[PDB]
């Protein structure tokens, strides 16, 4: 039962990359990856290797493929104590999942700030450019279970946990800059309509239903985020090529009492990418766990995800001077009118060990501030103030969730609570109350101050009676959604149009897809005609007539909230298939090859069986995948060398990777006689952009490749893919 | 008054094809299908239509759109109980998932004998061919959580509750006449092997990596029901279109004391019937929910799953 | 700082007798004690002095005084994130009570074996002298909740967890050497009858009630325990001074396979001594906790509670040799038919840290074995060996309860369980199954063998139909009850009687008294007309003429059944009232104390008020407790030493406290004057034996007290104490 | 929600009203209550967003709040008419 002779059961412990070796547990993966969170792990890490297999009771175990019976074709004894504890703990496995964002992938790495921050903010993890911070970042989906796929249409968490000096602080965010609803009040109506309805819980994953869809018509303030969603924001390429938001309106409070507004954003360092709608449902069945492999890979290549945390910094006297309210969450602030301050670099750089106990115990909270942070009035944050610290208790089983390893402080923690269920920590202080003399007030209270401080909250003013009232000033919800669509390239606001109506095509009653495009009306004539064509729906003469909202502040656009409109393009870490022939000519191989490891882009050697096939020196090219097996969707580019072509000329599968990966607009590239699959994708002889073609594979010709991959997709060909059957 | 004046917002009550309306819970689109488990659970159903909103405590609430806070534009007040009733039970929804068959699709119906099996068995259930039998069923994969998809390749449950008048009798099957280990204490092994990998949490729904095979390889006991598997039985059409058996000899006793082993068959009258890979795993894609899906609508629609 | 400036605050870190110091945590205490368990601990004890107050994430708080609000006098508000982790954790501390037991006191040990044992056991905690293993030991009530009085009637649950090098091995037994049931199928029916009645529950810590009696009457299996209850052994005076035993017969297996039937039995070293009943009731009101405080106090005192483990050993082959079967829990073995052999010693000596992480949390299991001991078929203990898996899950919050450091194995544990609530154990092993290629297969199942091997179960013979029947051979009730009430002296005789008479006194409705009776009749003639008398039954002329059981393979008693019959007493840990006055006689309380300290006896000095008196000489007397606040219960003698005799001569507390000692049948000496209290008890001028008295404490004064100490209390007294009113 | 298993424990029976409580809160650990309602949330048009909100009133009517002034600043400060 034993590991093959040769070795190869075990991954090497060195950056590969990906599909070159199984993949690992991260402290096996990467031994001398450290940093001071994973390290003060090592007090639970477990080993396995010449160990002896025991109960959890340290006793050894000599048969663990029978149970204890009375004959050996008997019935089962009762005291077979070994059987009774192994089948208990697997019973006792599962724990509920999150009841949003239940869907997640995680991994270790650290941040450190690029200059001292002292003069805005005391933060200590913000107070010196060589003091580093270790992480634990969770992405995720929001609505679907656990188990459900990766790459469907939803909003991301983008939640990142930071081991500080001073205290754990949790910045709890998004992918898109602003939330669905105002109030808090209303997160259990707005969840409960875009998960799957109650009486035959369907759908997962998707926002695409009746009940969704009748909340927003009833709701305009949803839809800005709706925008977001419908757009390619929705479909990310990768965690790697998305935004980060904390959305909500923070403070940061300086060792003077200064109080300044902020909000947080992350920069991917790998650039902004989305998949296009096709091809990310297609891809829920082909590789439900696109994102979290994805991800898990990237780390193990050496292609650490890393992201800029930005600030948009408001003076507390700048408050009012926005024609929108700071502390409306549907609201974003334009980066034409506030511009991002570059604050530091986050680097992810190991895969947790066990996804169980790192990754689905990490418990996040928005409420998990430091001293020289603070809150506002935000009506959505202050709810989520409460609802994180309520749903762990009964989520992680108990109030000692921060004993869990994932969660635990690594700076000291001290104080006067005792017990709670699995409690850990054997307190050895006679006093378990202040104020007490019997430990002389031990632990004691700490004053504020500029350094090591505890914590006090900024003295805001609160003057108002006690009322259940939104603000007036929140009521304003079309202005935002205008900014947003005038902002996106013509292709993304196609798209859009596109997000819209496949998912009102899934509204069974046709009131409610009525009532919408009534809203989107109230947006833009030009996004609300275009939708409503392709429902069979006709505006009425008043719908045509609907004022257009107002500018924001005088904006009639802000690049920055496009996906595209400003390149920033970045092809490390990227994925091209190479479709094999068996006479590859080797000559064009080497060339494809050097030429993408000089950029950092990963190479899948596919064919239509597994194996090896040899090349025309004899070279043995083992095969990852077939054609079938790993599809275009998983690649960002094509590249069929040249061979004996007649080898697979009229295979179907191959043909058909050809014309998926041209519909879902990435770059193909042809060498030699792989030249005649431009038949296939039925397309000029003088050739088209987004198409390279040459009689080999030269420098030349992989640096139109790479250039083009660089842009990500070739958007100028969406007039072309309407006619291709595929 | 959201609703549309044409009504159009709710379903008609009577059996209607798939797409033709809303989908809607069994007791409203259907409430002249009654049996005595469904009437019986009519003290903990619970209407809405004419009443007012209210606490889980019975105090009407005035303002469901908003927090109690010091100033339209101020912070949340510890005070409002409504809000923190309201978020509590919505923190606090979810239990945990099956730890296998996580991902399964029920439905009510009845069960009637076709003559009294007495001289085999004592049962009261299978007495009397006037007898009618209350059950609930539950189609599920194995594998995957309650969001993982329907049409993936993994064997299937099959269980189904028979409330008789001598106790609930669970029949609690798959759809392959045999399983892919010997003993019970390897299932732990079994399904850690099958189910995602420890490290990654990869794959969802899916045999396909290293640690099955693995397993497999070591162990010929898992060759039959891996047949099954690989064959187009891992990917059923429809619930209503596969097999059923309890894989175990179970004993009949009857009156007399004497037993007989016997093992228990599911035959569907809608026939058998299989996607095809390719099929079944872009399915997955497009309608992960489409055998849950195919079933409701089959009821509604007056297709009812029957098995012998 | 709130200290005082004389460091009294803090309990010396170094052995003082009861009273002496405030109590403390063991780790504190007493620093220098240490063993395997204790030092494995360290990683999870959590200091406080010099630290700040913090949240559980670490941050500082600056006032731990106040919640946030708008204003001073304003509303609280949600954003306190301060208050809601400090009130949340406050809110979950609570966990399920043990279901059974659920009042017990526990502490750290160690066990060594005399010799190697490995002639017929391979266990490996008895394989040396050498080898010593920690323990961790709780003793307990049965029946109260936690938070019931310790000096009830019930039995005592003590249980051994040994932290072994092959494995934890739970011994879990009870005071007495049998139970009261036969089939684990009845417990439910057997506690729910003697706990709280379910319409009111009343009562607590009690089996005085109707349902107790009613199942015992309709149950004659339970009679035999009954009677261990109903006699003194229901009452122990600590801990301490009480016998243990496993009950069931288990196996030995020696390393050629060979089983051996054993019972285990515990021996206190400091002698077996129980209370009196109307003692016993009084001090569950004066001091409920009087066992739980006397077990921590001896333990500071270095009184270390020490057992001997001892083995009764019967060959496979003498299976049937005996009247009665090894497997029915109700049945005793005899010590004269099969001796006890000494195995090992077991010593407390140190206290916990925090009494719910190390005490309330840790859990014990009879299933818990090692290599070299193995089950039996005894109906009882194969159900016992399902609930306590089962129980634990609920009670401690699922199925990683063997992480809570108190229950953690100090040897190594390695399997392919994984998650569960609360899970602590990082694994990181590829492999989460076996058997598996990918981690070579490790952890590896072990073959059995001498040491270190794997867990085989001994291959007994099973032959038999499926049937839900119990075995003729346990169907004899009477004998064992029967050979207990004869082994016993007539004092004890006497207490077994009034033990049945007061509790059937409250049983409400008379025909289970009077079927209780009958079953008494079937006993023993004599007892059940005692008890009849004691509450208006007659016997019937039928009750009358049945026939005695018969002996125990011919025995008509056997002493080791008696807790007196046979002097065992150590005076060591005992403690003596001294009762002062305002002008003590200094050369009298010399001697006293010279004496007690020499034997190990503590004192505690009383009087009317707290503070300090002043003896003739100058020597200023500190006050422990005045006679109300320490009465009579708490102590085992009572010495009155001369002085201004005047002082106390009409204080009615004082007069009382010698009053109920006298009751209790405690030695009391007297004085030079302090003879003046002889007319409180009535005692005749010549003096009575019991009654210490002289001019002076000495020549043989406290030689005459120690001696009488040594015999715990005056049983030929008991003909005098009902004519004093106390 | 710890001592008592859940957030249903207003559904133990020594617990429950007497008077109606219908709203759009769902599952939890040990359901009881059945909901037929083809709404879990309001806004909903395809229940005509029943159940319904009730204004304030002399009887019968919604819970409002006494609006209560607050004037002051977010302070952790014991008022000095306790001391
Ligand atoms: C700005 C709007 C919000 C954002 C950016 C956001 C973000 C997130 C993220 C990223 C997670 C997953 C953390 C993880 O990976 O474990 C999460 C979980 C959760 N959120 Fe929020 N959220 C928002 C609004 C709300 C609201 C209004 C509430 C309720 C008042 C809420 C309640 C919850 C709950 C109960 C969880 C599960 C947490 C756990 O089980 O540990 N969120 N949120
Ligand atoms: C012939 C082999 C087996 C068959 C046909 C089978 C069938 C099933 C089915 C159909 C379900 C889902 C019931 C539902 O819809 O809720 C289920 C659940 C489950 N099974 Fe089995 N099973 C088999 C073997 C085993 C074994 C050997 C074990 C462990 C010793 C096991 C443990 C479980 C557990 C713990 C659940 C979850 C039950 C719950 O949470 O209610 N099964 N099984
Ligand atoms: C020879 C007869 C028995 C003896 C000597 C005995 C002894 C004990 C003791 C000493 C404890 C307390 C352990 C501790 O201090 O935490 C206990 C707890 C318990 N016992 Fe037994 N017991 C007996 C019979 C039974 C039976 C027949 C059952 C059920 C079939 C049972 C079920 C339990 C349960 C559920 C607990 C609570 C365990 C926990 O919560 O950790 N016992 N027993």
């Amino acid at each position: 039962s034993l590991a093959p002779e040769d070795g190869s059961h075990r991954p090497a412990a060195e950056p590969t990359p990906p599909g070159a070796q199984p993949t690992a547990p991260g402290s096996l993966k990467a031994p001398d990856t450290r940093n001071e969170k994973l390290n003060s792990l090592e007090d639970v890490r477990k080993g396995s290797e010449n160990y002896a297999l025991t109960t959890n009771q340290g006793v050894r175990i000599a048969d663990d493929q029978n149970s204890l019976r009375a004959g050996s074709r008997g019935p089962t004894l009762l005291e077979d104590f070994i059987l009774r504890e192994k089948i208990t703990h697997f019973d006792h496995e599962r724990i509920p999942e999150r009841i949003v964002n239940a869907r997640g992938s995680a991994a270790h790495g650290y941040f450190q700030p690029y200059k001292s921050l002292s003069d805005i903010t005391k933060a200590d993890f913000l107070s010196d450019p060589n003091k580093i911070t270790p992480v634990f970042v969770r992405f995720s989906t929001v609505q679907g279970g656990a188990g459900s796929a990766d790459t469907v249409r939803d909003i991301r968490g983008f939640a990142t946990k930071f081991y500080t000096e001073e205290g754990i602080f949790d910045l709890v965010g998004n992918n898109t800059p602003i939330f669905f609803i105002q109030d808090a009040h209303k997160f259990p109506d707005f969840v409960h309509a875009v998960k799957p309805e109650p009486h035959w819980a369907i759908p997962q994953g998707q926002s695409a239903h009746d009940t969704f869809w009748d909340y927003v018509s009833l709701q305009p303030e949803t839809l800005h985020n709706v925008m977001w969603a419908m757009s390619d924001r929705g479909i990310p390429r990768s965690y790697r090529t998305m935004e980060g938001f904390g959305i909500h309106t923070f403070r940061l409070i300086n060792a003077e009492g200064k109080a300044t507004f902020v909000r947080f954003h992350w920069k991917p360092l790998a650039g902004k990418a989305s998949l296009v709608w096709d091809e990310a449902q297609k891809l829920t069945g082909r590789d439900p766990d696109f994102h979290r492999r994805e991800l898990w890979e990237a780390i193990e290549a050496g292609d650490f995800p890393e992201y800029e945390l930005g600030f948009q910094l408001i003076p507390e006297e700048d408050e009012f001077k926005f024609d929108f309210d700071l502390l409306d969450p549907t609201k974003l602030i334009p980066e034409e009118l506030v511009p991002v301050q570059r604050v530091g670099k986050m680097v992810l750089n190991r895969n947790p060990d066990n996804f169980f106990a790192e990754n689905e115990q990490a418990a996040f909270h928005p409420g998990h501030i430091v001293p020289g942070l603070d809150f506002t009035n935000d009506p959505l944050l202050q709810g989520r103030l409460y609802s994180y610290t309520d749903t762990q208790i009964s989520r992680l089983g108990g109030p000692n969730f921060h004993e869990i390893p994932i969660n635990r402080p690594t700076c000291p923690y001290h104080n006067f609570q005792r017990d709670g269920m699995h409690r850990m920590g054997i307190d050895t202080n006679p006093a378990n109350y202040e104020p007490n003399s019997i430990n002389d007030n031990w632990p004691r209270e700490t004053p504020p101050g500029p350094k090591r401080g505890g914590f006090e909250s900024y003295q805001e003013r609160v003057e108002g009676n006690k009322v259940r009232e939104r603000s007036p000033s929140f009521g304003e919800y079309y202005s935002h959604p205008r900014l947003f669509w005038l902002s996106q390239t013509p292709f993304e606001q196609r798209h859009i149009v596109d997000g819209f109506s496949f998912e009102l095509s899934k509204v069974v009653r046709p009131y409610i897809r009525e009532r919408v495009v009534d809203q989107l009306a109230h947006i833009d004539l030009t996004l609300a005609q275009a939708v409503a064509k392709n429902l069979g729906i006709e505006l009425t003469d008043d719908q045509l007539n609907i004022t257009p909202p107002p500018d924001v502040n005088g904006l009639k656009k802000d690049p920055s909230l496009s996906l595209y409109a400003i390149p920033d393009g970045d092809v490390k870490g990227r994925v091209v298939a190479i479709l094999l022939n068996d006479e590859v000519r080797s000559a064009d191989l080497l060339a494809i090859l050097k030429a993408l490891k000089a950029k950092g882009v990963h190479a899948k050697l596919l064919y239509s069986r597994m194996g090896e096939v040899t090349a025309d020196d004899g070279t043995v090219l083992p095969i990852a995948a077939t054609f079938a097996g790993a599809p275009s969707l998983t690649v960002d580019a094509v590249i069929v060398p040249c061979g004996n072509i007649a080898d697979i000329a009229d295979n179907g599968d191959a043909n058909y990777y050809l014309m998926e990966a041209y519909k879902h607009l990435k770059p193909i590239a042809l060498a030699g006689d792989a030249r005649k699959f431009k038949a296939t994708i039925k397309i000029a002889d003088q050739g088209e952009e987004g198409i390279v073609e040459a009689d080999s594979a030269d420098g030349s010709f992989m640096d139109e490749l790479l250039t083009l991959m660089a842009a990500h997709r070739v958007w100028s060909r969406i007039p072309k893919i309407d006619k291709i059957p595929a």
